[PDB]
């Protein structure tokens, strides 16, 4: 009895129901920060419903909004965009106004503070952004409008990233994506063993949740 069980025993329901849908629209917002603004959030700062801050014992300026949308339990579904170093900023712009939408399906997020990190290491490299996603019912079962909807919203930040030419990143070791996906990498640590590499990454393959978003 779980997250995970029921998009199992309903795999080929949730992706029927799905792929009937409507195209998602997303009404971004423009009253947002700058990545110097998202950057100086400092102990507290809000933005148009999503609360912000950047501690100076972190590398990441967390936002989360105050009033959830989704009222299940984190079943450790998670994306990560990845975009060229230099383009962190320009990148967060470009995403700004989706990532603090009234309608992203996104209660949870953050971007790495570029300058707290070493340029060589990898999280300077990629990864840049993480998406925390949770199921939408109390029951911590995921909607078949909830998964289209999120997987409406990361397919038009793909589409934004590279309309506005940015440059891939390095995607992490320990995620799997699709060809399509330039920027966009999925990762489930509740489910990923203790062997890594290859072995991780199929096991992430096979994940309910990523082939629903990627088929």
């Amino acid at each position: 009895p779980s997250t995970n069980k029921h998009l199992k025993n309903n795999f080929n329901s949730l992706h029927n129901q799905m792929r009937k849908m409507p195209v998602s629209h997303f009404k971004e917002a423009l009253d947002v920060p700058d990545y110097s603004g998202m950057r100086q959030s400092g102990f507290f700062a809000m933005s148009q419903g999503f609360q912000l801050n950047n501690h100076g014992y972190d590398v990441f300026i967390h936002a989360r909004r105050e009033s959830p949308q989704s009222q299940g339990k984190f079943a450790g579904d998670k994306f990560h965009i990845s975009v060229l170093r230099d383009m962190v900023p320009q990148a967060f712009q470009a995403l700004s106004g989706l990532l603090f939408s009234e309608d992203s399906p996104v209660d949870k997020w953050k971007v790495t503070d570029m300058e707290k990190v070493v340029q060589q290491a990898r999280v300077s490299l990629g990864a840049q952004f993480t998406l925390y996603i949770k199921p939408d019912q109390e029951n911590s079962q995921y909607s078949a409008s909830f998964l289209h909807k999120t997987r409406q919203f990361i397919e038009c930040l793909e589409s934004r990233l590279s309309e506005n030419g940015v440059i891939s990143g390095q995607c992490p070791e320990s995620d799997v994506h699709p060809e399509n996906w330039k920027y966009l990498s999925y990762r489930n640590e509740l489910r990923s063993g203790r062997d890594g590499g290859e072995m991780q990454r199929q096991a992430l393959r096979e994940e309910p949740f990523y082939r629903l978003m990627t088929e």
